[PDB]
Formats: structure tokens, sequence, C-alpha cells
């Protein structure tokens, strides 16, 4: 299978006067490239996919593809939806406009059954010829892609190559790789990046890497080389910021941190997301002081 | 406040060859009117709002409004979204096209904070002058509108008049009405329709009423008349079907039951929803035999 692995960043989407700041977006992607990141994920959960239009979703994918041209860095385009016809349309656009693969979140809100999840992802995978990474985050979607469903999709669909797990369930990570060791398990939960990698995971799709791309890149690379002492050390050092970046719903803390570090010009969200509380703003700022934050 | 209460039905959306069957939809709404229902909810969760287009969402609202003309039956239009700009647009269309109020589900997937939920619903409420019913269903959305947020929105926004609760939490129902007895608490959980009504709830937005509108209407109207003995009797009689209608994710079982009863011509969903397993298909058919299902 064609795969996209390694250290990856779920890119925030900066806004300026309620509009996608397209110049800042490219600048942020360049900073990720220059700090050892291997793939960028435009318009994931962290990129506020819910509140972008279908057009803006497509624009951000285009900026990512163009910015990564001439580099090793891959574009794993966020193209999921809770409507299969929407997810197929987004996947086809990403393929047609040069994305290296797609990240496709499990349908949210409408809670498909395991059979429905299978047909949803089968329709997506058969619509394009680029790699497809499943994305399980039951705390946000209200449903769970079971291990059996993931493994069936991996075995039945040529371009489905793994899953980004954001479920706080290391038991399931063992279940997945013990029964199907050929899939690419990707950490979608920064605090447990190292445990997932040490069990045979092959990458991360990170929130923290927006702020600290060099540290997340180093962690991942040490781990892929089985330098587990060094990878665990970085995972341990990162625990405090990894947790504080979820003191409110992601991406509220990470956008706050990027603003505090001078990496984005305005702390703007699209409703229903908004600025954090004054207390949490201060806690984010306090934890940031422990870490060395790369500029541009 | 202007309010919309009583026995209400979360309408299924019938499909024929992947298209909204508009004639079947109007016929189903008339059947609800003829069986004592006080309001209908087009394109809620049960109506597969997630997989309808914005335009099909607008078409079903028009059919509901047109079918209810010349009757007391109100149209409480499903107009929620996880993007505030989407929810405002849906609310404005519903108002402009004759809906009596809107049902607005809490944002799904992106998990707004309580502050974000407040600003989300304030923006919706300030965009129209018709009643707005909040809708809390954390098992599907991944977030919870707290009692404090619900009460603040009720007190601060003239047209926010209550909440549809589908959270399996009778403690919260006590919390809501003990601190704000002026709001309209609406049951969104058929099995516990009577306990919510007996605590001062003023209506239901029902899945089961799709199949048994006369029984849900009678239950609610008995309760509103403080004939709690007769209301509980119907609630107890309905428990078996109330639970089997969630043996798979709603609306998979209710559409299956409507098809088995001959009320819709095809068992068609839009992916990622699909037909139930053969076992659950048989379980639904078995539970239905206990009940008298009205025709057209
Ligand atoms: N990534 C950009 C697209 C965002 C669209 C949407 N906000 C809503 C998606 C939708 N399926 C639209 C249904 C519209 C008819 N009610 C949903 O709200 O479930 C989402 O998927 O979060
Ligand atoms: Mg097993
Ligand atoms: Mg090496
Ligand atoms: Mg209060
Ligand atoms: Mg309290």
């Amino acid at each position: 299978k064609n795969i996209i692995i390694g250290a990856m960043t779920a890119l925030i989407t900066p806004f300026k006067n309620g509009k996608v700041d397209e110049q800042s977006y490219a600048r942020l992607i360049k900073r990720q490239i220059e700090n050892g990141i291997d793939a960028v994920v435009p318009v994931g959960t962290t990129g506020e996919s819910a509140t972008l239009t279908h057009e803006e979703n497509r624009t951000c994918i285009e900026i990512a593809v163009e910015t990564c041209k001439g580099t090793k860095v891959k574009v794993l385009a966020g193209a999921g939806s809770n409507a299969t016809h929407e997810a197929v349309g987004l996947a086809k656009f990403a393929k047609e406009h040069g994305a290296d693969g797609i990240l496709s979140v499990a349908p949210y809100y409408n809670k498909p059954t395991q059979q429905g999840l299978y047909e949803h992802y089968k329709a997506i995978a058969q619509s394009v010829d680029i790699p497809v990474l499943l994305y399980n985050v039951p705390g946000r979607t209200g449903c769970e892609i079971s291990t059996d469903t993931i493994i069936k999709l991996f075995r039945d669909c040529e371009n489905i190559y793994g899953v980004k797990e954001a479920s706080g369930n290391i038991d399931k990570c063992v279940d997945l790789l013990a029964h199907e060791p050929r899939m690419m398990l990707i950490s979608g939960e920064d605090a447990i990046n190292y445990p997932i990698l040490s069990n045979g995971g092959k990458g991360v799709i990170s929130v923290t890497s927006n702020l600290l791309p060099d540290m997340i890149s180093a962690l991942t690379h040490f781990a892929l080389d089985e330098n587990y002492k060094e990878a665990k050390k970085i995972n341990d050092e990162l625990y405090n910021i990894n947790k504080i970046l979820f003191c409110e719903s992601n991406p509220i803390p990470i956008k706050t941190a990027m603003y505090l570090a001078g990496l984005i010009e305005s702390l703007e969200f699209r409703l229903p997301l908004c600025s954090p509380s004054k207390e949490n703003f201060a806690k984010i700022e306090e934890v940031m002081k422990k870490y060395k934050i790369k500029g541009f």
C-alpha cells in the first residue's frame, strides 16, 4: 500500500476579519516544513473544518499542496464528512488538486452502524486512487470505528492504509496491531504519542506540533529509529503542554498559544468556537514558558 | 414568550431512488395531523438532516408548512448546525417560509464551550422573531448544554423558550425546572416521556409517534391535563417499542418499522445510514405485533 506516515501536523486555520488568512496559512505551513514535519493535514478538526465552507475547505487544501511543492512534505487533506456524498466529493477534489492522501473522520452526529461505516469508507476509497487514513475520535463524533471494521476496510480496500486514533484506548491500539500488523496506526492524541509509537504506530497527527514542530518531529523520528529512551523523554517533557492544549476544546487552546507566541496576528475563531476563559488563557500562557518555541 | 409545546413528531424523511419522496412526506404529515399531533419537526435527527442538502432541508420545511395550513398543527423546523453561520441561515429561511418556530441542535463534532454555546444560540435567536427551542443530545453531539447555559439563554433571549432534552438524565430535568420553572422542557427520549412530563415538562418531540401518533398524542395530552395515571399507562405500554426503536441508531429502526407497516414504500437511507441487520430487522417486526398501527 501507498502510505503517508511520520510526524504530521493538524494545521490550525488562521482567520483575519472572519476570512481565511491565506498568507498566514502558507507562512505557517512553511514553518512546519522547515522544522522537520513530514506531512501537513489541512482542515482537520484542529483546522475548524466544521465552520469552513466547502469552498474554503478546498482553498486550504490548495494552499497546502502548493506550499509543499518541491519538498518532501506530504499533504494529507482533511476530507471527511458525516454525509457520504459530501465525503466522496471532498475526497475527489483533494485527489484532483494534488493532495498526497486524505484524512477522513468517522461520521459525526448521525451515528452510523459498523455496516454503515464500512459502506461509507468503501464508497470514499473507491472514488479516488490516493491513500485514505481513517480517523476515529468517538468523543467528538458519537460513534466508534471498531477494530473489526477498521481491519476489514484495510483488507478490502486497496488505498485504506491505517487509522488515526484519538480514543485514549491503548487496549484498542494493541488489538489493532496484534491482529493486523500491516496497517499504519497514527497517534491522534499528543499525550500518548510515544506509547502508540512504541507499540508499532508509525506516526502522529499532532496538535502540539503547531506550536512545537521540532519537538514533535524529533520525538517521532527517535521513535521510528527505535531510540525509545529519547522519544519517551520528549513525550514526558511535552506532557504538560500536551494536556493544557485541551483545557478547553481543541483548537481553542492551540490557537491561543499560537497567538501568544506571535505566530498568528489575531485570536479569531468562527462561532460556535470562541476565545478561552481568562483563567485558561493564563494557564496556557504559563505552561508555554517551559518550552522553546521556534519563530519563522 | 411565544411557545410551541404538546405532542410533536420528529418526522422521518422517506427516500425513493435516492430522492426525497415529497408525496410520501406530505401523506405522512397528514397522518400525524389526523392522529392528534400538535406540531411536526421536519428535518431533525430522525429526518436525516445530516445527509440532506441545504435545499432538501428547505424543501421539507415548505412541505410541512403547506400540509399544516388550515390546521392547528405547528411546524417546528429543524434548523440547527455545528456552524453558527449555517444555523443562522437555516433559521432565517425557516422564518421566511412560514415555520412557527425552530428546533436548533447543539453544535456537533466541534465541541463548543459553554460560552460558545451561549454566543451560538444568541446569534440564532437575534436573527428571527419566532420561538427557538434548544436541543441537547450529548450522545450524538459530543457536548452538553449545561443547565446554567440553558437558563441564561432562556432569560436573556426573548424567543428562546425551552429545550428538547435527549440526555437520559432526569436529575438535569429536575435541575432545569426547579431553578427556571417558566421554561418549556420537552422530552426527546420516548421511553421517559411520562417522567419528564410529570415533572412539569410540557411536550415531547417523538420518534415513536412516527409509527404510533395516536398513542404518543394521547399520552402527552393526558399528562398535560394532569391525568398522570392514564399517561403512565400509555408510557408503560410503549416501553418495548420505545426501546426497540433504538436497537440500532435512530432513524434506522423507525424507518424499518414504517416500511414493515406499509407506511413507506421503500426502506431507503442515505449513507452512512443503511438497513439494519437481519436480526434487528426481525426484532423490530416482533415488537410491532403488540401494537395497533394506524394507517392513512
Ligand atoms: N468541511 C466543510 C463542510 C462543513 C459542513 C458541516 N458544517 C455541516 C455538514 C452537514 N452534513 C450539512 C447538512 C446540511 C443540511 N442540514 C451537517 O450539518 O450535518 C460539517 O460537516 O461540519
Ligand atoms: Mg476482536
Ligand atoms: Mg535515523
Ligand atoms: Mg443560572
Ligand atoms: Mg447548578
